[PDB]
Order: C-alpha cells, then structure tokens, then sequence
C-alpha cells in the first residue's frame, strides 16, 4: 500500500512525463560531456607551473570537479535506463549511497565532495568539517523523504528533518561564509595591486556564487509537493536537473577556465 | 510476519515506554551540548602555541570528537522523532550507515573515528588498521541483528557474528593497549622528572580507561534479550544511551580539558 | 513473488549445492590464513631500512593487503554462516557496502583498497581517481543484478549496466596500463644495469599480470547465467571463490615475498 523503501515499488510504472524524462536526458548529456572535458583537463594539466606531467595524477584534490560530474553522469545513466525500461524510481529499489533513486541519495556522495573542492580554492580552514556537515545535511533530505512519501502519520516526521537540515544548512553557511570572507581578505591585502587582485577578486565572487545558488535545493523542497506544493513532481524532477546543472557542470567548466588562465598568479599567494 | 528490514516494522506503533524514550531524550541533549561545547573549542582553539588562529580548522583531526558527538546526536534526533510520532524505530525502515534505526549501524561511522581519535592522542601507529577493524566488529553487531530478531531458524546466525566480532574485538584490544603501553613507556622515559610526567600518566589513564569502557557493549549484547535476556528491549535502551553519554560526551569533555591544560607540555614530546 | 533486494528471499531455502558450499569454505581458510599471514608481516616488518620499528604502523598503506583479505574473509564468514544455517544469500537480506549477500557490495569496499595497492606499489599518478572508478563499476555490477534477478520486465536494464561498467572498465584500464607502462618506463631509463633492474622488471609483470587478471570478473558475467548461462548458479560461486583466492590471497603473498625480497633495491628508485 506504501511504496517507499520497497522493491514492490520499484516495479510499478514510471509516474514520469516527457519534461521530467527530457530533464533527465538533459542532464545527462552535460555530465557526460564535463566529465569527458574534466577528464581531458586532468590527463593535459601540468599545473600552475606549467613543468609537472600528470600534475592532477599526483595532486588528485585537482580531480574533485571530474569525480563530482562522474557520480553524477552515474546516478543520471540511472535514470534515463529507468524512465526508458518505463519503471518506477523514485524513493523505491534498493538505498545505496551515491545511487538517485532515493533523492539525495546521489548527492550523499557528490555533495561533500563538492564543499572540499570550494572550500580548497581559497586553501580555507574547516574543509573536511563542512564535507560531514554537508553529509548529515544530505542523510536529513534522505530521511525527510521516507516520511514524506510514506504513510501520512508520520507525514510530520519530513518537517522535523527538513528543520533539522535547515538548521545545520545555516549554521554551515554562516561559519563557511566567515571563512571565504577571511581568506579574500587575507590574500587582498597580500596581492596589494599586483595583478593577482583581480583574478583573485574573481575567485571570492565565483565561490560566493556557487556557495549560495546551493540554497536553491532546500527552496525547491519548500516549493514542491513535500511542502506548498506549487509545483509537481515532474517539474520538480526540472528543478533538480537544472540545479545539478549549475551546482556540478556550471561549476566544473567555470573552476576549469580559472586554472587556465589565473593558476599560476595565485599559487604564489595561496 | 517476520518485521527486520522491512518497511510494513516502520509503521508499526513503538514497542518503547517512557523510561526508554525518557532516555532517548536525556542522550539527545547532552549529545547537543557536547557537541556546541566541541564547537566553540574547535572555532577558539589557537592550538599548544596559542599562536595559530582556526588551528582546529587546519588540524582538523582535533575535530574527530566535536563530528562523533554531531553524528550521535543526528542518530539520536532520529530516535526521538520516532518516540513523539510513536512509530517502530528498531531494526525497520532504511539500512543507512551512520543512522541509529538498525542498532550498530550509528556507530559504524562514529567509533572508527572515536578509535582513530583515542590512538592519534598518543600518536601512536595502526589508528586506520584499529579503525578498519572496529568498522568490521560493528558491521557484525548489525548482521547479528538480522538474525536475533528475524526468523528463528536462523537465531543461531546471531551467536556466529557475536562469536566473529568478540573474537576480533578481543584481538584489536589485545594488540591496541600493547600498543598505548608502549606509547606511553617511550614518552615516560623521554619525559624523566619534566612535569610533562604527570600530564604522560594522565593521558594514559584516560586513553585506557575509555578504551576499556567500549567492553560494555558486548557486555549489555551478552546481558540483553540477544543473549541471556536478564534485562528486557527498554532497559536495553537505556544501557546504550548511559554508554553512548560516557563512550561519546565524557570522552569530548574529558579530551577538550586536557588540550586545554596540557597540550604544549606533551607536544614536545608527541 | 520477485525475492531480490527483500527479507522474504533471506528466508528461503539455500539453493546452493555442496560444490558452491565447498568452494565458499575454501575460499574462506584461504582468506583467513592470508590474514594472519599478512597481520605477522604488517606487526613485525621494520620496512626497507630495517631500523623502523612498526613500519606498517607508521606507513598504513602497508596494510592495503592485509584489509582487503580481512574484509574479503568477513563477506566469506557470511556465506559460510548462511549455507550451513541453510537459508539464502543471493541477492536478499539487507544491502550493506563490503558484504557479499549482494555479488560485488563485498568487492565495492575492498576492489578500490586493491587498486590504490597496486598503483601505490609503482608510485604510480591517479591512485585515489582509479579507486574512484572501480568503485562506479562495481555500482554498476549491483545494480545489474537488480535487473537480472527482478521482473522479467525489466531484465534489460542489466545489459546497460553492465555495459556502462565495461565501458568504464575498458577506459580505467586504458588509462592505469598508460601509467604501469609510464611507471616502469620511468624507473627502467633511471635503474640502468643495477641490479634494481631485475626486481623492477619482476614488479611490472606481477602489478601488470594481477591488474589483467580483474578481466575475469566481467568474463564470469558474460558467461554465467546473467550473460549466456553456459554455467549454472552454482559454478558462478565456484569461478567467483577461484577469482577471488587469486585477485586477493595470491596478491597479498606476491606482495609480501616482493617486499621480503625486492624492497630496499627499489626504495632508493620509488
Ligand atoms: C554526450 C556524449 C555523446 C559524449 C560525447 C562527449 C564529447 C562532447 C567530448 C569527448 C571528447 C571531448 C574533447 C576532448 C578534447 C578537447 C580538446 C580541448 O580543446 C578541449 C575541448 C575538446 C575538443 C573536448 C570537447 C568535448 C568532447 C568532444
Ligand atoms: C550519450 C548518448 C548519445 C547515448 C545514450 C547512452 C544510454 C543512456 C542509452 C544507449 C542505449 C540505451 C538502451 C537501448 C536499449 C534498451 C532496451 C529497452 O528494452 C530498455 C532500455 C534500454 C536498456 C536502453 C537504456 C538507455 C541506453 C543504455
Ligand atoms: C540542549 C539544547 C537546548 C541546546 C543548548 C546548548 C547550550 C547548552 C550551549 C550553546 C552555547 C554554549 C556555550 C558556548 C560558549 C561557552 C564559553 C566557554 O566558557 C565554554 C562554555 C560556554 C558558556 C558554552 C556552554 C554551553 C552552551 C550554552
Ligand atoms: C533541545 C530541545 C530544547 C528542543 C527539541 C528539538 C526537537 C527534538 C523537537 C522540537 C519540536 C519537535 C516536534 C514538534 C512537533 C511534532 C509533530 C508531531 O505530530 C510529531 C512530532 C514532532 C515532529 C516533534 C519531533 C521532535 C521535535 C523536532
Ligand atoms: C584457517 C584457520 C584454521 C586459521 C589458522 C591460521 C594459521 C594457518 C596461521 C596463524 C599463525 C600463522 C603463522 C604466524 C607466523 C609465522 C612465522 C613466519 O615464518 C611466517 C609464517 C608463520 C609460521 C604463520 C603461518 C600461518 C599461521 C600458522
Ligand atoms: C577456520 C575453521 C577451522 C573454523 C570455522 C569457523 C566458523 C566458520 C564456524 C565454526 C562453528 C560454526 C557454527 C557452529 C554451529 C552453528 C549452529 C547451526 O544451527 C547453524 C550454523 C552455526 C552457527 C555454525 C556456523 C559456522 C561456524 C561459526
Ligand atoms: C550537486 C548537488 C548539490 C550541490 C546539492 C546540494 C544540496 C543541498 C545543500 C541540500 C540541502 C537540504 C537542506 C538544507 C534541508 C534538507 C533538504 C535538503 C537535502 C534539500
Ligand atoms: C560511541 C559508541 C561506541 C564507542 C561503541 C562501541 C561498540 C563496540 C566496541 C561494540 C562491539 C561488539 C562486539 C565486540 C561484538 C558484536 C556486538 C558488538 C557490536 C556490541
Ligand atoms: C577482489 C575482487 C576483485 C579485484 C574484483 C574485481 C571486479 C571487477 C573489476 C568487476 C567488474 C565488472 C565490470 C567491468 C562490468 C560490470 C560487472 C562487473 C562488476 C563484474
Ligand atoms: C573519469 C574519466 C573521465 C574521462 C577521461 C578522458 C581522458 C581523455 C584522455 C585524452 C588523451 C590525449
Ligand atoms: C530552521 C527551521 C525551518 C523549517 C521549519 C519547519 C517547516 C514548517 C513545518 C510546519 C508545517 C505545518
Ligand atoms: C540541534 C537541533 C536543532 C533543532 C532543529 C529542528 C527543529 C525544527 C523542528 C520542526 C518541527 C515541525 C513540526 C510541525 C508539526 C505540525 O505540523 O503541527
Ligand atoms: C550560469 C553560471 C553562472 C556562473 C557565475 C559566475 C560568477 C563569476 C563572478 C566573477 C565576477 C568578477
Ligand atoms: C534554509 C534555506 C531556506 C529554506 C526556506 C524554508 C521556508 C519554509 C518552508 C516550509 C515548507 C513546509 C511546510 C508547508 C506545509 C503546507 O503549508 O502545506
Ligand atoms: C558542527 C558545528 C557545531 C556547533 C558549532 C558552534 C560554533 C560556535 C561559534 C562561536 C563564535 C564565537
Ligand atoms: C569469542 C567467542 C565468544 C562468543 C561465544 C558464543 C556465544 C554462545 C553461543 C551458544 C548459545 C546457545
Ligand atoms: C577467523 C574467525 C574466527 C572464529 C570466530 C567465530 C567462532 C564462534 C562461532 C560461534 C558459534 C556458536 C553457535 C551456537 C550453536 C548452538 O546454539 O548450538
Ligand atoms: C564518568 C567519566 C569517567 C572519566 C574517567 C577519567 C579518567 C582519568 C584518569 C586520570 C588519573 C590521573
Ligand atoms: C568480548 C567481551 C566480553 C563478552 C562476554 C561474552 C559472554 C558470553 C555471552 C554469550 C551470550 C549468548 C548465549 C546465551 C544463550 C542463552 O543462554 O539463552
Ligand atoms: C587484522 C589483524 C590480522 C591478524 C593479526 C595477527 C598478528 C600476529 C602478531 C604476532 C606477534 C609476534
Ligand atoms: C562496452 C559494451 C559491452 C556490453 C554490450 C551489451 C551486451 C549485449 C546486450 C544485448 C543482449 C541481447
Ligand atoms: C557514458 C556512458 C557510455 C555508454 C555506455 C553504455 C552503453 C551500452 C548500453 C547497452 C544496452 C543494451 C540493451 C540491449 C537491448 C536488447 O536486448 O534488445
Ligand atoms: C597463481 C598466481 C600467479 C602469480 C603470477 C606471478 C607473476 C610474476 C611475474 C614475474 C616475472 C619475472
Ligand atoms: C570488458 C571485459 C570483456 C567483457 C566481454 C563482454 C562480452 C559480451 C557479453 C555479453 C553478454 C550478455 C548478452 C547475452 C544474451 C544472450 O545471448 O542470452
């Protein structure tokens, strides 16, 4: 009668229409296409000096950005083989971390990931630290979508852990922000006019920007059927493909372009 | 008919009576203040020197106990949200590593890090090795309850993984306090009459005293309705929270007074 | 009436014979002597100097081996427990990471401590990245068995996830042979007529010949009842214990007699 958490769910038909599928596609398309870009940058790079062959090989936090877009190019194959066979995936089969047929479930692995590799681009304090926060973060969406797709009891339970989530997003935030703050600071009194100021005026801004379109996950949930309800579950599944977009691809080919051009002028300063 | 693992045990009504949930509730608090306590150490820490702003974001080791103390409490929110809306909380609903639904399965991610922390206070060598094995041992905790509360057929499944995880237990035990002992004999003799000494014994002490407490858990198992039964599922409950409260929060006030008082006088030495 | 991925399954029958039974017991003392062997290797080693007292201790990478045939004998003391019980194993019970009642969950935790072995052994570029994409291919395997044990239905989605990770796989080793060959190349120009050249030739062929043996695995699957069934359930146990007593236990004494031998020759050169 409850289908979530079971296999029996797993078999019904797909409730997917043509948007949410051609969301899927979409976006798999583009994590297929960054990773296979991220991939080349990674084999080429030889790094802000420009003399180390397979520099990224021996400096893999360099890798984060392809990894991020390769689990999510696997949780997105995922989907599109669901949707083509024509069944049911959402928050039902088997619960496997970095796997998006539970939501945010996928992200469990990517997420974490995604916060050290920004936090690293400014050499911040407090990276693997945001990384667990950003974890529990993610298992509090996971738990808030047992208790909302299953028996309406419990219903309640989604609220409790989306608040709990909410919290510690803020909290995060608001120490994660006062850390990006200092470290611009830091090297803008460092870089003086030398040039450096520039790119690294770039580098506080893109972070900034990546940092807070973050906020657009929870405002979705808001937004869709676990909370007012505006919009559906097929726009939902739009929603999420396009912030998976920004969030992973967006930022992939964005922090690609800065090591290519801005590198070497910071790598003095950092 | 048979309830673990499945989702129909999640919707049934809690099996728990206000003693159980009364501690639930006094666990998840003294969780929640340990680990804002944890938190204001880790922001403040300016390390032995005094010298380092954000040490404890740079060494982010020192935050081993503040993410045990954060993840016991996100296991513990679940617990009492489970309690309020009065559904079945024990070994039902999601399998999900770090996540207190199935017993053991919270501490699967807690107590590696809790060993690594204990081991990295002495600096002493296998803190992976010690964690990789009571990752395993735990593991066995949780497949043992698969067994003790499915089909009776299988009851004996339970007595082979307790069997496998207390015969490993013992062997990670018998290498790790000849370990700490030969930690704290090298220290000693490098230590003389400096004053250092007395901060050497009281490190040790603490060390072996919190590694020895870790036995009441087999012990509370061999106690409980898997083993003997001389205790019922609610008090069983209890014993985890009071041990959680002294393995968890004792350790992470006990840890930050020493940093506090004795961290430059053995980080000489360390 | 579809058993995989449920506690229903867990409790039927085993459909296993005495051949599946007798190559999981074997498999198992295998991996258990390998052990100990490789636990008395990593507790008395004093590494290629021999003046560094717990050596394995300090450097922890030492003791890859020794974790994956640790974590393979704990998924072997699963299926031992579950064929003398008498009740099923194959793709039932609870999905849990590094144990093997589901084909290749058991091979997702210690298949990426092997690679990172094997490339860490050449000081070989892109270890934490090749163990990243042997971890996505085993997700493929898992998820591939969803699909050929469920409804009928479906059964195509295990063809494309068995291709996605046959893909990746053809890549991964595309790229990690570019880089044994690279690593080799390397040391063979700076070990001229040494004498180091010998025992670096010898480490080539053992790192290249294990490496190639992994295609194996995917082998097994085409030929197994999952690709064109041209041996039976029980045979497929069979082939995976041979598999896994070479991939893991012959590796782990290689490695063991090479570092016995060869270290010290090579420790100046790596
Ligand atoms: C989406 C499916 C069909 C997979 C296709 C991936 C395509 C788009 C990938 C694979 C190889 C890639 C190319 C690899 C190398 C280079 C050289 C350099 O100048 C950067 C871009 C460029 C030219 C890449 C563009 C994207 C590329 C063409
Ligand atoms: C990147 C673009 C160009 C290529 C698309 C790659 C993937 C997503 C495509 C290529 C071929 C596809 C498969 C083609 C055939 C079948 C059989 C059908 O009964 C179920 C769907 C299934 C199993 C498809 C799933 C999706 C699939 C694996
Ligand atoms: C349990 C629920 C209600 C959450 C409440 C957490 C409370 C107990 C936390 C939040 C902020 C914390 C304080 C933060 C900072 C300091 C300064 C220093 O002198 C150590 C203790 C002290 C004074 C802490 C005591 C505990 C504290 C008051
Ligand atoms: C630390 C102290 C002071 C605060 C306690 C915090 C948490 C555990 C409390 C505060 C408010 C609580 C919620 C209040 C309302 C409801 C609706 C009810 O139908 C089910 C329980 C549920 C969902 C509660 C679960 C537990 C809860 C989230
Ligand atoms: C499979 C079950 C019964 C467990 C038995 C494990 C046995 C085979 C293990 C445990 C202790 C091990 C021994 C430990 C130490 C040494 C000394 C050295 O010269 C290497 C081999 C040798 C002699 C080992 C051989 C294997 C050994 C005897
Ligand atoms: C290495 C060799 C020498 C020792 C073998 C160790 C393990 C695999 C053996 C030793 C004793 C065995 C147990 C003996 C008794 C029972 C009770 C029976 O109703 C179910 C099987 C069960 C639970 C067995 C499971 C496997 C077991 C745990
Ligand atoms: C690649 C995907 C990214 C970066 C996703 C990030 C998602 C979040 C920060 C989600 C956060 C949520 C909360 C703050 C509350 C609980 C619900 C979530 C999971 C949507
Ligand atoms: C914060 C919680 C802590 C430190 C818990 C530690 C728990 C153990 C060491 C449990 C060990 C067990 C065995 C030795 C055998 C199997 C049963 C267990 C899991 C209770
Ligand atoms: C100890 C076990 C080892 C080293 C196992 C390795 C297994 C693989 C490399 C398996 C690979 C597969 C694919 C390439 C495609 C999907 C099916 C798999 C999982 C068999
Ligand atoms: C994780 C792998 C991503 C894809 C890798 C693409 C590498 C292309 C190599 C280019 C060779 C010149
Ligand atoms: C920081 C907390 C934010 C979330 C607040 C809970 C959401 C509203 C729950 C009540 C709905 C009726
Ligand atoms: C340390 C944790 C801090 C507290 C964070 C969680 C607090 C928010 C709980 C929200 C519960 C909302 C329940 C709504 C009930 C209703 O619909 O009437
Ligand atoms: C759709 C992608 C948006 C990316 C945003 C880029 C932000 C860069 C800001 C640099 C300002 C100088
Ligand atoms: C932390 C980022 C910002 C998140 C903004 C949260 C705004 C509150 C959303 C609560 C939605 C759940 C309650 C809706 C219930 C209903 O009216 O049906
Ligand atoms: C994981 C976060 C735990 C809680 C963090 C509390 C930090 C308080 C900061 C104090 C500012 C002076
Ligand atoms: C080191 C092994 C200790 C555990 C021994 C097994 C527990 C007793 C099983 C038999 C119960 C009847
Ligand atoms: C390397 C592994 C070492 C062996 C560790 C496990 C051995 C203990 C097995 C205990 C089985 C107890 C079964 C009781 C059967 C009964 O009740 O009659
Ligand atoms: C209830 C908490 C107990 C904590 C035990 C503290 C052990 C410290 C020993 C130091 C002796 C000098
Ligand atoms: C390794 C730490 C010490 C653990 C102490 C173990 C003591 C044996 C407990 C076995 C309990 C299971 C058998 C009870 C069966 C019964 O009598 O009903
Ligand atoms: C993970 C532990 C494996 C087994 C360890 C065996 C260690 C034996 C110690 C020999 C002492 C001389
Ligand atoms: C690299 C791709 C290899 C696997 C190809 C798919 C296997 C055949 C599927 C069709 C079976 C009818
Ligand atoms: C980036 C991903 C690359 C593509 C890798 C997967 C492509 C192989 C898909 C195989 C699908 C085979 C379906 C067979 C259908 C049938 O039986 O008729
Ligand atoms: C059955 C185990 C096989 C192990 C293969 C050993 C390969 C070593 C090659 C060295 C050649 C000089
Ligand atoms: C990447 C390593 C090599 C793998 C070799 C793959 C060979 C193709 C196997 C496809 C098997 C699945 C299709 C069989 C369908 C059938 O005929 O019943």
């Amino acid at each position: 009668m409850f289908y979530v958490g079971t296999m029996d769910g797993w078999y019904l038909d797909t409730k997917l229409n043509s948007v949410a599928i051609g969301a899927h596609w979409s976006c798999f398309i583009v994590l297929t296409i960054t990773t296979f870009y991220l991939g080349y940058e990674s084999w080429t790079s030889r790094g802000p000096s420009k003399r180390t062959s397979f520099y990224a090989g021996y400096q893999e936090e360099q890798n984060l950005a392809l990894f991020v877009n390769f689990f999510a190019m696997l949780s997105y194959f995922g989907k599109i083989v669901a949707d083509t066979l024509g069944h049911n995936f959402g928050d039902v089969g088997p619960f496997i971390i970095g796997f998006g047929n539970y939501r945010y479930a996928d992200y469990m692995l990517t997420c974490p990931m995604l916060v050290y590799d920004l936090l690293y681009q400014l050499r911040a304090p407090y990276r693997v630290s945001c990384s667990a926060i950003i974890f529990a973060i993610l298992m509090s969406g996971v738990l808030a979508e047992f208790y909302a797709e299953g028996d309406p009891r419990l219903r309640n339970g989604a609220y409790a852990w989306y608040g709990f989530g909410c919290f510690w997003f803020i909290f995060a935030y608001s120490i994660v922000m006062s850390i990006v703050a200092k470290q611009y600071s830091r090297l803008a009194q460092l870089a003086q006019d030398t040039g450096a100021e520039h790119s690294l005026h770039v580098l506080k801004f893109a972070v900034f920007t990546f940092s807070m379109l973050w906020i657009l996950f929870p405002l979705v949930w808001a937004i869709c059927p676990r909370g007012f309800g505006w919009i559906d579950d097929n726009w939902t599944e739009v929603a999420h493909c396009v912030c998976d977009i920004v969030a992973k691809s967006c930022y992939g080919f964005a922090l690609a372009r800065f090591r290519k051009t801005y590198d070497e002028e910071l790598f003095r300063l950092l």
